[PDB]
């Protein structure tokens, strides 16, 4: 398993929330 | 099992919510 | 298993909430 | 006179020449 | 005269040439 | 006369080449 993830000029403004993650990688997810 | 996730140039603003990924991978993923 | 995770150029601003991860990777992850 | 000019999420890529300028803005211009 | 240039989130490569300015601006300007 | 020029975020490769500027502000400009 190879994970590769770029990102390149990226602009994010006003995200009141709750973000969690911008990239995520890994074996095994899961959310309930 | 290779994986290559390129982002560029990105503008996102006013994201209230619960943004959770930008960008995923894995094995095996799964909601409920 | 190989991770790769580069950013490059990122602006980011008024993220009032609860950010919790730009780049997250791991073997196994989850989320209730 | 007011200008306001904005770029957000730009991508160039292989622009072998003689590229002038992304933004430009003045009183007077001209070219010949 | 006001000039407000703003960029966010920009990418650029591979731009073998003669590039003279992203951004610009003056009260007078000419080419010849 | 007044300018403002903010840059954010910004990702340049690559630029062999003869680059000038990437911001310019002047009066007064010309090139030949």
């Amino acid at each position: 398993l190879i994970v590769t993830q770029t990102m390149k000029g990226l602009d994010i403004q006003k995200v009141a929330g709750t973000w969690y993650s911008l990239a995520m990688a890994a074996s095994d997810i899961s959310l309930l």
